[PDB]
Formats: C-alpha cells, structure tokens, sequence
DNA sequence: CACCGGAGCGGATCTCGCA
DNA sequence: GCTGCGAGATCCGCTCCGGTG
DNA sequence: CACCGGAGCGGATCTCGCA
DNA sequence: GCTGCGAGATCCGCTCCGGTG
C-alpha cells in the first residue's frame, strides 16, 4: 500500500491497465482503476461501450423514415409494439406531400405519437403545427443516430428484400408494394402464428376506453409502506391507495418518486374500509 | 418486457400474464424468481391470451 | 435555489452570511458567489470562524483574551509570563476546546516565535502575524478588553480564586450576556458551527456527481474533444450538458462521451 | 485521495485516533485506515460523572459524561477540597452541566464543596456507582486514557500539554458511527436544550384577537374576543362564542390583540 | 393582513394618496403632485421603504394598471388586483376614512404651517391618537399583527403533529357520505377544522361527523 | 441602478433596517419593533402607573 | 367574470348569462369569439 | 427391463448489414 | 429534454419411440 | 443465532472498429 | 488446398465480514 505513489508514476510514464497493476504490485484493484480515472492519457484515450436501448414505448407510437430504391421516394411506415408496416410510393419529400400522405394515415388509422428524425419534412413548422393540430406528440430524435429508426431500417431491409422477390410477378411497383405489405403485415407471423394486424386490432379493443373509464367502480382501499435496506425497513411513509392486491404483495404509487412502485404483503397493512 | 440485465434495456423475456393495468406502467410476474416488479409501459408488448 | 440565490445577490448584494441564512444555500457556496461578483468584491477576508489576539495586564496580571470577529465570541486566561512555551500550552488548551477556521495575532514575541507558527501549522490553521488594520476588528477588540476590564474590576471581590473571578467574568460575557431576540455570543458560536457541520453532512453525501468529455459530430465526423464539463443531469443511453461556449443546454449520444471523476485536481 | 494518504499516516503518526475517525475526516479508504492502524504498533442531557485517577504520581481530575461520552481532565496537586472547588468552578464556568454524578471521597462529601454546587444551582450527587452502562464506559475512559497518555508523553515536553493533546485526540477527532464526535453530540445537545427552551416560551403565548363573518359579500360586525389558537396560510381558527364552534376567518377579517 | 386599497382623492387642490390597512385600519397619506404612474411608482418606493406589504388592491386607475407600475410591484413581489369598487366590507372603510381624514385637514390645516405638517399631523391623530376597544391603535394593531406573522409561529407548526379522520356533510339535517380522509388543521371541542377537496375552502364540522383515525401502533 | 436619488436613499434604508442584520437574523427595524412590542405591554398599566 | 393569465386576474367581464354550473367554476360565453369559457368561481361576481 | 439415438418440437445462438 | 433490431440458418436439448444389449 | 449488503475477488458480457 | 479477435468498462455472483432484526 506504500508502493501507491510508485505505481501512480508508472501509470503516468507508461499507462497500462489496471489490472496488470493489480496483479503485479498487490494494490487493490479498485485502487488502482480509481488512479486511471483521475489520471488524464488514458481518460482521454477510453472507449465508451454501453448498451442504450429502443424506444418502443406503447401502443399507437410510431416512426418513419424515407426508402431509397431504385432512385425511387418511397415512405414506410412502421409500429413498434405490435410490429404492423404500411407504405406508399411519393413522388417527392417535399413538406405538402408528406403532409398529405400524414393526413391520409390518420385517416385510416388512431395514432397517438410520432418519431422521426431531423428530414425536412418532419422537421417543417407547418408539419409540426398540423401534428399539433391533430393532438399528436411530435418528438425529433438526435441528429445522425440511425439506432434511433433502427425499427424502420430493419423493416426498410426487409421490404428491399421482399420487392427483390415479388417484383417481376406484377404490373405496377406500386402493385408489388402492396403485395409486400400483405406479405410483412398478414403473411409474416410467428410465434403463436399471430399477424401483426391481429396484434394491432387486439390493441385496439383492450385499449377500448369505456371498459377502463367504467373500471373506476371497483373497491379502493388505503394503506401504509415502507423501504427494506439489509432486511431493515424504515417508517411507515404516506397513506397511499391500493391500487390493486396480488399474491404476497400489492401495486402502491410513492408522490415523492412519482412513479409506480411494489411491495411485499409482508410490509403491508391492511387499512379497514368505512362502516 | 425486458428486464435492466447486464445493463440498460435486455433482451425479451419470456410470456406472462398481465396482473393489472395503470397508467405508464402495468405489473407482471417472474418466472425465475417468484417476485412482483413494476415494468414501464416504454417495453411492454400486448399479445392475445392464446 | 442556488442561481436564484445568484440572481439575488447580483441583484440587491448583500452579505454571504444573509443569502445563508435566508435560501438555505451551503455557507461555502455563499461565499464562492460573492468572491465571483465583481460588486462585492471591488469595495469592502473572514470567513465563519475568525480569530484575534490581544494580550493584556489586569492588575499586573498577564492574560491571554481570544476574541471572534464575526460571532463575537470570548476567552480569558491568567499567563504566569509572556513565555512563548507557555502561549503554546495556553493555545493548544484553547484549540483543544475550540475549533477555530483562522487565527490573526499582533506582533508579539510568541506570535513570532518560530516553534509557535510549526505548531500552528501542525495544527493547520491560518494564522497571520501583524498590527490590525479592520476597523470592524478594532472596535470590537477594544470594546471586548474594556468590557472584560470593567467585568473583572466588577466581579472579582466576591470570588476567592482571582482564576474563580475570571471564570465568573467569563460566564458573564458569554453566557449571560445576550441581546436582540435573546442572542448570546456561545449561542451564536454553536449556531453557526451547526450550519457549518449540516453543510459538510449534505456536501460530503447527498451529491453524487460525474464530469464527462464530449464532442460534436459535423458531417459524420467526430470533433476534438472539449471541456471538460458538469453531467447536470444524467440518463440512460444520453446525457445533458452545458456547453461552455455557448452557455446552452445540450443532449449528445453517449457514444461521443468519456466518464471522468469529478474531483480531478480537487 | 492520494494527496491526503500520506498525510493521514502523519496524523495518525501524531495523536493516534481511530481509523473510522481518519477515514470519514479525510476521506481515505476504510481497509487503508485499519491497516495503518494495525501496522502502527504505538496504538496496538448535561449529565457528568468523575472518578480520580493516578498516572505517574499525578492525581488527575477526570470529568466523564453519562450519554455523549464527552471527556474532561486536568493535573491536580492533590484531591483537596479548596483544590477540587477551584476546578469545578473553572469547570462550570467553561461548561454548561445540569447533574452531576460523583462517588463518596472526601472532596465531594465536604460540606463547603456542597455548598458551593448549591449556590452555583449544579445538582450534586455522591455514591457509589452501581449502574454497569456507567460504570464500563468509566473503565473505558480511565484505560484509554492512561493507555494514550502512556503514547503522548514522550513528544511533548509538558505533562499538562500531553493531557490536553490527550483530551483534543479523545473529544475532537475520535468519532464513531455517523463521524459525531462527543463534543459534538454535546454540542447538538445544548443547541438542542435552547431550541426547546425558545420553542416552549414561545408556545405559552395563546394570545387572543376579535374576528368577523362574511354573508353574500356584505360586512359583519366584529366579535370577539377569542383566544388565537390557530393560524393556518390565509385564514386562522377562532372560537364562536354564541353557538360554541369554531370558525375560519381571512387574515383580512381579524382583529388581533 | 397587509392588504391595502388605494383611492385617489383630491383636497383643496392636492392629491391625496391615501393608503388603507382594511383589517387594522392603518392610514398613511402623502402630498401628491399628481396621479402620473412615475410618481405613484415613486411613492409606492418609498412606502415599501416604510412597510412591508404583502397584498394590495386598488380600482382601475392608469396609473395602477400601467404596465411598468405592474412590473416594477411584481419585482417587489405583490400580487395585484384592480377593478370597480364592488366589496362593502372594504368600500365602507375606505370611505369612512376619507370623510374622516378630509374632517381632520380641515381641522388642523389652521394651527400647521406647512400642508405637509398638517396631513402629517392628521396622520399622527388617525394612527397613534385614535385608540379602540382596550385602546389600541391601528399602529399598535398593525406592529402587533407584523410582529405574529414571523417565521417561529409555523416553525412550531410544522412541528406539531396531525392527524387523519373522516368527514360528511349535511343538507337540511341529511348526512352525506363519509369523504375524505384530509388533514385535521385543528382539533377543538366538539368540532374539528377540515378543507374540502373539491372547493378548495377551510370547512368546520362536527365531532359526531368526524371519524378519527387511529394512528400507527 | 436606480433611476432617482431619493429611490437609492429609500433603498439604502430599506437594506439598512431589514437586508443588513445580525446573530440569528437581527436587523435595527427587527429590534425596534420587538422593543416597542415589550413597551406596549408595560405602558398599557403605566396609566395605573403613573 | 374575468380570466387569468400567467396566475394574474384580467380585467371583469360582462354582464353575462351564467351558462352551466359545476363545482367551484361556471361556464360563460365569450362575448368576442362567440365560444364558451370555463371561469373559477374566484374569478366570477354572481350578480344577484 | 434398462439404454441411447431417432425424430419431432422447441428453443438457443451466430454473423451481417441495413441506414 | 434521450435510446439497434430481426430475418434466416443450422445445432442442440430434449421427449416419446425406436432398436438394442 | 439467522439474515442481507458490504467489500473484495473473480468471472460474465456488451459494443466497437481496426483493416 | 481454408478460417475474426481482444482491450476496455461496468454489473453482477459471490463469500467472509459486517450490521441487523
């Protein structure tokens, strides 16, 4: 433990890994990892590997992006919880022409929000305001992070590689773009052989909104929790409802996390109901 | 749903039946440990009871 | 709280002591925003603590008297000499009950007695060797020995021990002394102390910070890293930082973002 | 980190606390502080108690305190009574005690010395101590003391310097648990004792006001009056004489006396 | 508390800004130039400098409506609020005090040099000479009510312990259902001091309408 | 910063008797209105006392 | 009636019908735009 | 009758390359 | 205040059925 | 005396980007 | 008759030690 300044000079001459050092020197690993954070070459020469995510978010949340083919303009539009597709061939990305094929998707559809990245046309204050003219939440990914519309690249590649298939079996482009969207939308299934279609109209009914308006009548019951540290809990913090009852544990919201949160029956108390 | 694993969002873990149903956030069971957890509605993903 | 704590103080400028005490604000960060306002600074260094030394000859007496700045807050001891071993035995008495930040003392010969300023640093306190010039000081120092003179002529007949009398005037001007709202100087002194130690807790544990490179990516290529800045709010897969060129909030993907420790140098 | 290790090993090279104590002081990992500690071979509410002790033919008066552990010493000549009065008056002086334990030597059952913690208004007790929490705590203090006087007396030239090195190491860096050393938890405890003190004197105020109703938007006459009982944000709670019930009356609309 | 109205008025060619306290009664007055909002900003400087208000209320007059007005009060950090006279609690006061302070200008105009004097003099025999009830003062009332409203008197409040119990309420002798639980402000005899959810308005109800809760055992 | 003199004055006094302070928050107008508080007590039975 | 904006009251507006009654608030009708507004009862002088 | 692949069923796991 | 995923192809683990000693 | 994180030790696992 | 791998960074599983009921 006295050989620490030593080490801290070697790693400033040479900068070789922490646990070479460790290994070497008998200094806590944790030592000496902590000495390569507060050095400054290999800080500045560090790779940030993470793992991030998707935003697949629920139902009625959707993204897009344009296709490049054939040096043809063609939009696909993708969902991201059930997994239905549909698209449509534009001769531009011009801001009325997306806005109008916008208006002929929400026509035929009930979306809720939208991604996109930083294009023109999503981008376009009269886009923005038209989506805010239809109540929609209209948010605008990060610029150049394709990983953000990776969902509609993969059905972009998709899409390529079933027009590849289908195309000399039609007339019209257009033709064979409908039929991909049958294949991707009531062919494709797997799993319980369900189509995304099916998963898409089943959201619909669930998300039906008079059985959950008229839910409101169930019985509601208060109660008490509290926080388990090494197996020591804390004071019982805050009357909060019952917001539904399981087996050895219930559903209880914390005002101060302001989000939703379990905890064991064992921690909990019953509060009686008015008589 | 997917679970925070290794790190950040994981892979999908298995079907199970939903308990209840709020507002952001629904509540599922474990398989692998026989707990309760609360999971976002950011990575759930609704399929019919068959 | 803490900028509009700033906005306060480069609004209206009062003291670091009054932006404590009213926004609840950390004692050491009051005092780093009025150290960074230019008002403050260009017309008028004491911080909580502060410390003067006087000694004087009661009844030919040698007494060494502490007395605060800002608090106000007193001691008294009968010195058999003006020996500097013995000011570093009564000094080291007083820090043993004491917990002072600085010290300032006149030019007297066990204030520049080379032992007493090793042992001061061996103690680790800021001390400062001269003649006052703080009228605040001075005023307060003078009062202080006129005062403890007019106790000590005052209250000594009833006291066998000349050092019972002195704990008696002791007592007086700390304990039993009190005005305003029922303020005595030891009350003031274990008041602000509290703040002093609360502000450490809260330092020391509720802030869990992490500093972070970045870069700006401009036609798909990768810029110089730049910074280093404060992660303000941190979040899975992006990250908030300022920028310090521009003064604005900004999201990077964390694929452009290095981790480093806060502290660095500090 | 690495910039207050060494420095770390210095003081613990010159008073000996504990190695939890450096740790939360200085920031320095727990498992280095208790290993400087092992390789270091030198180591290897206002309720007081006191118990004389010998150390090198030195009588010693130790003062040891019930709840926060907070410690006292000073050489004395001998355990006469004019000697003991002379450091308990310094003692009262410079502390703020409110009881006081104490066994039946000479010096506390003297008539004079008790007569003295009366006119001070101190509560003196004499008898043997028969509590064991107070009585392990006691063996602890006189231990260890005697222990770090035994590690101190080489360096400092003066013996009463070592025992107030002794009392600095024992009251100031020494900390335990959340790092609250015994002067401070008998620092919390007088701060404490004055917030209760002020919360109390102002609690018996319950002072009384008029007040008045609103009907439609038109004035009613003031009555009154009533004690103020509660103030809340906007409105404060009186007394309805006439129908013995409480009202809520606007800020706006009462009258305080 | 600290709730003012303000009226322009005019006295042998003076105006008159009259300040009105509408719980204590507190006057203040001063000679006035004219109504132009710089100088209304310029006097509300210097009674800030005097008080410490907390609300205010006047009529629809420029100068209180003036933008600047309203901006400069609001870095002051006091709401504001203008329209008709409409309220008698407030009107009647406000009126009672002009007649009163005009009858008392009149009166001491004579023995006083300076108009300034004499205002100052009436101001004198309105606030500190004029005394109520025990006689108190409406200075006296007001320092009093200042002197309350201090930060230690909801430090205890907040120290104090609450508890949780049902309420009901009832029409025409018909209990209603049992509501709540909210927070019990106050406990009292017979009655308790509750606030309804809905209205968002203090509300007093009877013991045998409250259903205490225990607390934790 | 401010426009008038007398407004700088109005504020100096201002800051004087509130913003500047001492102890547990002290200010002159503070203890003025604190002293008249204890007055005003003792003098309502100086008539008796007189 | 009379609207608030940013939390500070406007100006009183009408006179004007009440439209429909709820709890704590009453719904009038613009006399400008010719569409219904909702008004908290602390921003509303019934007329009697 | 025990034992191991055989076949069927289901799940586990690999690179790649789309923008 | 934000965010890589899924078609496609062999291999294998496995469970009733088989040959198999 | 059982129990769970605490810390240390060791291993498990992720993207990426080099040609 | 030929051929993707490994530095680097957090998280976690875990085991003696700890607080902990």
């Amino acid at each position: 433990i006295e050989n620490i300044p030593l080490a801290e000079e070697e790693h400033n001459k040479w900068h070789q890994d922490a646990v070479s050092l460790h290994l070497e020197f008998g200094i806590p690993r944790t030592a000496a990892e902590d000495i390569v954070q507060q050095c400054d070459v290999c800080q500045e020469n560090k790779m940030p590997s993470t793992l991030r995510g998707s935003n697949k978010r629920g139902i009625d949340h959707w993204q897009v992006d344009y296709t490049h083919y054939e040096d043809k303009i063609i939009l696909v539009w993708v969902e991201t919880n059930s997994g239905l597709i549909y698209a449509e061939r534009v001769k531009g990305e011009t801001g009325q022409e997306f806005r109008v094929q916008t208006m002929k998707w929400y026509a035929m559809f009930a979306p809720k929000s939208l991604q996109s990245d930083n294009g023109p046309a999503f981008v376009a204050e009269s886009t923005q305001l038209l989506m805010k003219y239809l109540g929609i939440e209209h948010t605008t990914g990060i610029p150049w992070n394709p990983q953000s519309q990776a969902l509609v690249e993969r059905t972009h590649q998709t899409l390529k590689n079933t027009l590849e298939k289908l195309i000399p079996m039609f007339n019209a482009f257009e033709s064979a773009l409908a039929g991909t969207l049958i294949t991707l939308n009531i062919k494709r299934k797997g799993g319980l052989g369900t189509s995304p279609m099916d998963i898409f109209i089943f959201n619909k009914e669930q998300q039906r909104i008079q059985q959950q308006s008229k839910s409101k009548q169930e019985k509601i019951r208060f109660c008490y929790y509290r926080t388990r540290k090494r197996g020591h809990p804390g004071e019982w913090q805050g009357p909060t409802q019952v917001l539904w009852g399981g087996d050895g544990a219930i559903v209880v919201k914390d005002r101060g996390t302001d989000r939703y949160l379990v905890i064991a029956n064992k921690d909990v108390k019953f509060i009686p109901p008015p008589k």
